[PDB]
C-alpha cells in the first residue's frame, strides 16, 4: 500500500507569510501535479466562512438562508459536510465539525493564513465604519467565546501579536475623535474584551517575549491619552502584571512621574509597586458581621458602580462574609445541575469580591470550622450533611468545576493552606480514629478534583486553565502539602475500602503535570526534599513513580526485594534521561543507614563488571552502557574513587586464572578483553586521577604477569 512518507507531504507547513509573490505562490501547485479540484478548492474554502460572517457583518437573519443546502449539486465528502451544517437548525450544545476537527488532525498551518486574514478584514472594516459617522455600537461579547474555541485548532502564532498591535493603535484614533462626545457607554465591552486578549497571551507566553523593542514604551502612550483631556470615568482598563513581571527592560532608562495625588502619591506608587511589602490590612474584623437577607437590595447587573465608591460603603462595615455564603448555598440547592447556572454564579459573584482584595484573605473559615473543634457546637454540622449526597459523584464535577473557576481568578492566594491545613490533618487521624475518619477520605477526593480512569472530554478552553495558573504559586512549600498526604497513609465502585489508600498514591502521581514539576524542581536544588520532616522509607518508594509513569509496574516480591532493586538501576535508565537517572542515587545512598556503608561500596563497583561479561562470552542500543560514564562523572568522587580503584584490580585479577591447560589461558584472556574493551574504563579513572593518593600498583601486577 502507501508508504510512510506520503502521509507527511501534508505535514510540511510554511509559517512565515509573504515569501515570494511571483515564485512561491506560482511554483507550489505544480509539485504534486495538475488538478481541477485544487482550483475549485480555493473557490469554496472562503465561501463556507464568508456566509456565516456576512449574516454577522450585515446582521442578516437566519430565516433568509434556506437554499444553501439545496443549490449545490455535488453534495464530495468536504462538500457534503457543507450541506449538513443546516441540519442542526437552532443553536445547541453542538460540537465542532469533523472537517474543523480534521484540520486539527492535519494541515493546521496552511489554513491558518486565511482564517487570520478573515478576522483581519472584519476588525479593520469596522474601524473604517465605527469612525464613518454612524457606527457607535459597542462590540458584542456573545461571539467572542465561540471564536477562540475554534481558532485554537490551527495552533496559531501570528494571530496574537497583530490584534494586540491594532487595538492600541485604534484607541488613539478614538480619543482624537470620540473623547469630546463624553458618553456613558465607555468600558462596558472594551474592558471585558481587554482582559480576554491579556489572558490568551498568557497561555501563549512564548509569543509575548519576542516583541520587547516596543512592548513597554507603548503603555504610557495608550493610557496617557485619557488623562490630559477631560477624563470621564478615569481609565476603566488598568494593567496589573506589567509592573511586576518585567525586570530586565528597566535597566535601559528609568523615569519617575509626579501626577498622581496629594495622598494618592503613596497609593499610586504602590499601584505600580505590587511586588512585595504588603500594606497593613483592614483592622476591623470581618467575622460574623452580616447576618442575613442583604443580597436582594443590591443589583450586580448594573455595572456602573465603581471600586472607589465601594470603599465608602465598606468603610461603614466590612461585612461581606456570612450573608452571601448562605445565599449561595441556598440558591445552588434550588437551581438544577445545568451547566449554564453553575458557571454564571461563580463568575458574577467573583466581580463583587474581585476588587475586594482584602476579602481574598478570609475564605479559610469555610474549612477551618469543620476541621477543628475550637468553634465548638455539634448541631451546626448535622444540617450540612442533610444537604450533601456522598454517593453521587456526577454532581461533584460541578464543584470540581467551581474550584477550577475559583482558581482561575489568579488573585486568590492559597499560601495559608500550607501551614494550617495539611499539618493538623496528620494529627487529625492520629488523635482521633473513629471520629474524624471521613476527614482523611474527604480531603483525599477534593484534592484529586483540583488536579484532574479518564474519558476524553470535549472541554478544551477551560481545560487549559488549570495548568496555566499552576506555576503562579511558588513550588517551595506546595509539595510539603503533597508529602503530608503521602505520609498520612503510611469499575471504580467495585474496590473495597482499604485498597483506596494505595491507589491514591498512583492517582496523585498519575497526572503528568504532577510528575514534571518534581522532575524540574531538582534541576535547581535538592535542599527542599532533604528536610527532616520528610519520611525515610516512603520517600524513595515513589522515586520510580516520579521518574516515569509509562514504565511497567514493578512488583513487591521475595524476602529481599531491595536486592533486585539495586541490580536493575543500571538497566532501567536509558541514554536520554541522563539528568535525573543519577539523581535518584545520592538520595537513596544517603538514605542507607551508616552501619552498611561498607556493603554500599562494592555493589556499584561489581554492578558494572557483569554488565560486560554477557556480551563478552557471546550498537546504539548498546551505546547506553557505552555511555554510563557521564552519569558516573557527575557524582561525588569520594564514593566514586574508592569503588573504581577497587574495580581496577578485580578486572586485573579476571585474566589471572591459571592452573589449567595452556589453551584455556588464551580463551580466558580474550573473554576478559571483550568485557574490558570499554573506553569508559579510561574515563572512570580520569575522574579518579583527580583527588587521589596513588594507584600505580595495579598495573605493576599486569606488566609482570605478561612479561613472562
Amino acid at each position: 500500500d502507501q508508504p510512510r512518507h506520503v502521509q507527511y507531504a501534508t505535514h510540511f507547513p510554511i509559517p512565515q507569510e509573504e515569501s515570494c509573490s511571483h515564485e512561491c505562490n506560482q511554483r507550489l501547485v505544480v509539485l504534486f501535479g495538475v488538478g481541477k479540484q485544487r482550483d475549485d478548492a480555493r473557490h469554496a474554502i472562503k465561501k463556507i466562512t464568508k456566509d456565516i460572517l456576512k449574516v454577522l457583518n450585515r446582521k442578516g437573519t437566519a430565516e433568509t438562508d434556506q437554499l444553501a443546502p439545496i443549490v449545490p449539486l455535488n453534495p464530495t465528502f468536504l462538500g457534503g459536510e457543507d450541506g449538513q451544517k443546516r441540519r442542526r437548525n437552532r443553536p445547541e450544545a453542538f460540537p465542532t465539525a469533523e472537517d474543523i476537527f480534521a484540520k486539527f488532525q492535519h494541515l493546521s498551518h496552511y489554513d491558518q493564513h486565511q482564517v487570520t486574514a478573515q478576522v483581519s478584514r472584519n476588525v479593520l472594516e469596522q474601524i473604517t465604519s465605527f469612525a464613518l459617522g454612524m457606527s457607535y455600537h459597542l462590540p458584542l461579547v456573545q461571539h467572542v467565546q465561540f471564536i477562540f474555541d475554534l481558532m485554537e485548532y490551527s495552533l496559531s502564532i501570528s494571530g496574537l501579536i497583530d490584534f494586540a498591535i491594532q487595538l492600541l493603535n485604534e484607541l488613539s484614533v478614538v480619543e482624537a475623535e470620540l473623547l469630546l462626545k463624553s458618553s456613558d457607554l465607555v468600558g462596558s465591552y472594551t474592558t471585558s474584551l481587554c482582559l480576554c486578549i491579556v489572558a490568551v497571551l498568557r497561555h501563549y507566553h512564548a509569543c509575548l517575549i519576542l516583541n520587547q523593542d516596543q512592548m513597554a514604551q507603548v503603555f504610557e502612550g495608550l493610557c496617557g491619552v485619557v488623562k490630559h483631556g477631560m477624563n470621564r470615568s478615569d481609565g476603566s482598563s488598568a494593567e496589573r502584571c506589567i509592573l511586576a513581571y518585567l525586570y530586565d527592560l528597566y535597566t535601559s532608562c528609568s523615569h519617575l512621574k509626579n501626577k498622581f495625588g496629594e495622598l494618592f502619591s503613596d497609593f499610586c506608587s504602590k499601584v505600580k509597586n505590587t511586588i512585595y511589602c504588603n500594606v497593613e490590612p483592614s483592622e476591623s474584623n470581618m467575622r460574623w458581621a452580616p447576618e442575613f437577607m442583604i443580597d436582594t437590595l443590591e443589583n450586580p447587573a448594573a455595572h456602573t458602580f465603581t471600586y472607589t465608591g465601594l470603599g465608602k460603603s465598606l468603610s461603614e462595615n466590612p461585612a461581606n462574609r456570612y450573608s452571601f455564603v448562605c445565599n449561595a448555598l441556598m440558591h445552588v440547592c434550588v437551581g438544577h445541575h445545568d451547566p449554564d447556572r453553575v458557571n454564571d454564579i461563580a463568575i458574577l459573584c467573583a466581580e463583587l469580591t474581585g476588587y475586594c482584595k482584602s476579602l481574598s484573605a478570609e475564605w479559610l473559615g469555610v474549612l477551618k470550622a469543620l476541621c477543628c473543634s475550637s468553634n465548638n457546637g455539634t448541631c451546626g454540622f448535622n444540617d450540612l450533611l442533610c444537604n450533601v449526597d456522598v454517593s453521587d459523584l456526577s454532581f461533584h464535577d460541578s464543584l470540581a468545576t467551581f474550584v477550577a473557576i475559583l482558581i482561575a481568578r489568579q488573585c486568590l492566594l492559597l499560601e495559608d493552606l500550607i501551614r494550617c491545613a495539611a499539618i493538623p490533618s496528620l494529627l487529625n487521624a492520629a488523635c482521633s480514629e473513629q471520629d474524624s475518619e471521613p476527614g482523611a477520605r474527604l480531603t483525599c477526593r477534593i484534592l484529586l478534583h483540583l488536579f484532574k480512569p479518564t474519558v476524553g472530554i470535549r472541554s478544551s478552553c477551560d481545560r487549559h486553565l488549570l495548568a496555566a495558573s499552576q506555576n503562579r504559586i511558588v513550588d517551595g512549600a506546595v509539595f510539603a502539602v503533597l508529602k503530608a498526604v503521602f505520609v498520612l497513609g503510611d469499575s471504580v465502585e467495585t474496590a473495597s475500602l482499604d485498597v483506596y489508600a494505595k491507589y491514591v498514591l498512583r492517582s496523585i502521581c498519575q497526572q503528568e503535570w504532577v510528575g514534571e514539576r518534581c522532575l524540574k524542581s531538582l534541576c535547581e536544588d535538592s535542599n527542599d526534599l532533604q528536610d527532616p520532616v520528610l519520611s525515610s522509607a516512603q520517600a524513595q518508594r515513589l522515586m520510580q513513580l516520579i521518574c516515569y509513569p509509562h514504565r511497567l509496574l514493578d512488583n513487591e516480591d521475595g524476602e529481599n526485594p531491595q536486592r533486585q532493586r539495586i541490580k536493575r538501576i543500571l538497566q532501567n535508565l536509558d541514554q536520554w534521561t541522563m539528568r535525573q537517572s543519577s539523581l535518584e542515587l545520592q538520595l537513596m545512598i544517603k538514605q542507607t543507614p551508616n552501619n552498611e556503608m561498607n556493603s554500599l561500596l562494592e555493589n556499584i563497583a561489581k554492578a558494572t563488571i557483569e554488565v560486560f561479561q554477557q556480551s563478552a562470552e557471546t550498537s546504539l542500543e548498546r551505546s547506553g552502557v557505552w555511555l554510563v560514564a557521564p552519569l558516573i562523572a557527575k557524582l561525588p568522587t569520594s564514593v566514586q574513587g574508592h569503588v573504581l580503584k577497587a574495580a581496577g584490580e578485580e578486572l586485573e585479577k579476571g585474566q589471572h586464572l591459571g592452573s589449567s591447560s595452556r589453551k584455556e589461558r588464551d580463551r580466558q584472556k580474550q573473554k576478559s578483553m571483550s568485557l574490558l574493551s570499554q573506553q569508559p574504563f579510561l574515563s572512570l579513572v580520569l575522574t579518579c586521577l583527580k583527588g587521589q593518593d596513588e594507584q600505580r600498583e595495579g598495573l605493576l601486577t599486569s606488566l609482570y604477569s605478561q612479561v613472562h
